[PDB]
């Protein structure tokens, strides 16, 4: 379907638009290249580990690698729906969002290659709860936007990505990675990558907040919908946390060896503090 | 529609894939930031010009600003269709393609702002030929790919963007800009931007070639279709060149003042040499 004009021909970019200023920040803080990370110490770290120590890390990497790959694939219809609405500055920023996520895919995959598990299918650490979120709910809500770009649809997609997948699971995964492998002194390259990812992530979450708020600002029913969709997914969020927790408890070798007082009941509550504060971040007026 | 697995969980990125290697090159050669370009000399250059000298440059800027904006908006469905086919490395690269184009939009718009024409609607330098290409044929062929991602559809979209809009009009516009304002010593910031754009453009065109060839490599009927779609658009390509040419001839002030032996019958043939060599770039086997 045709264009009925071009904003930068009729006029200019809206230089004061929040998403244009988020875009400017993204060019300035998003120059990191996964190809420049040195994973060699990570290769030795992983080899030194016993088989059962090796398993300790793989479930978390598996959730991240599918997660990054899913968001790289699924964000495209959201960028397209905002394009079609003529929200040019949103689109400019989303280009950085998408390049970020592609770097995220690349980072974890280079790590898997370098530590020697590239040939290994980590699909087995995705339980049904995880599948529900990443294999189903994320692509469903995003792809919807081809045929139905209503505020209700935009709210739902922004919630699924920005406030659950990223704002809850991803952020908790950054925290879990530090609480564990930063302490044991393991996987320096991976944790460098995690740092970069966490910095990128702040812009991603801010885009989701800006999106969700601007729709709630029109009509407050949409605050209710926001919350309803958050809560509708929480059981699958926590069912995946419990699944991963029950895995670390039954594979204590890495914690024992590297003398980690690994507190799963605290990671868990961090997930809850993340989920609840994402709700807080959306003002109802 | 769901995911049936993730490549970087089952396996890894295909590190030897051409589009992964194009992606690596894009991160390394695509760090330029339009916000760092100094347009101040351009502001003085544009002010010094007489009204009729001012008009000389605006038609070319108008075609570029709509063009960049159009490709930023319209490439999204191609990235989505390749995502859905599971061509992960294509998608990784397309993220750089899209960020590039967003920088392209930004560059020309910052220039318009800085030289003082942001408030001016340059839609009047788009004739019906130009509209046919950029307002209609480009979004049509790209958007098709939501519902019809057949090789015939992918060939057509890659041809419209990579071998006409970019491979013919954009490249000739880089050449026209040097032949004119590089000679007169005008608009240093703009021409810096044009240089960067031209470097980016080489990856864009290579993606279109790789796309078109990989489909022709299956079945040779698609070489015929490639050519048929090129030629089907040429009348609108040249009708826009003639339109812009007939404008420079009737506004000789800028050429007279800055003593430019501006040869439109040579720019024109450059357009023809660009169009014909894009055809050459697609081997039929
Ligand atoms: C045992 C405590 C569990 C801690 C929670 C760990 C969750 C793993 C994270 C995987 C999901 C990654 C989603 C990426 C989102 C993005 O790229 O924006
Ligand atoms: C008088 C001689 C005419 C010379 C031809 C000039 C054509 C102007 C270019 C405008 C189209 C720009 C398309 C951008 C494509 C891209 O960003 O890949
Ligand atoms: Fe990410
Ligand atoms: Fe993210
Ligand atoms: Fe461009
Ligand atoms: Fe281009």
């Amino acid at each position: 379907v045709h264009h009925d004009g071009f904003q930068t021909v009729k006029a200019t970019i809206d230089w004061e638009h929040p998403m244009f200023k988020l875009y400017e920040k993204a060019k300035r803080n998003g120059k990191w290249n996964p190809a420049d990370i040195d994973f060699s110490q990570d290769q030795k770290d992983f080899a030194s580990l016993t088989s059962e120590e090796k398993i300790s890390a793989l479930p978390l990497v598996a959730g991240f690698s599918a997660g990054e790959e899913a968001v790289t694939l699924d964000i495209l219809p959201m960028a397209h729906a905002l394009a079609r609405q003529g929200r040019l500055e949103d689109v400019l920023f989303l280009t950085t969002f998408m390049h970020d996520e592609a770097k995220h895919v690349e980072m974890f995959s280079r790590w898997q290659q370098a530590v020697g598990i590239g040939q290994m299918d980590l699909s087995v650490f995705h339980n049904d709860h995880y599948k529900r979120i990443f294999y189903e709910a994320l692509p469903e809500a995003m792809n919807r936007l081809y045929a139905d770009d209503s505020p209700e649809a935009v709210i739902r997609a922004a919630t699924v990505y920005n406030m659950i997948v990223a704002g809850t699971l991803a952020e908790s995964g950054y925290y879990t990675f530090r609480q564990i492998y930063k302490k044991a002194g393991l996987f320096p390259g991976l944790l460098q990558g995690i740092d970069y990812l966490n910095m990128d992530e702040g812009r991603h979450i801010q885009f989701g907040i800006y999106t969700i708020q601007r729709i709630v600002n029109e009509d407050e029913r949409y605050y209710e919908l926001f919350i309803r969709y958050m809560d509708e997914l929480w059981p699958h969020v926590i069912g995946y946390v419990d699944y991963l927790t029950e895995l670390g408890k039954r594979q204590q070798q890495l914690a024992r060896t590297y003398a980690l007082e690994i507190d799963y009941d605290l990671l868990r509550h961090y997930v809850i503090k993340q989920f609840n504060l994402r709700k807080k971040q959306i003002s109802r007026t």
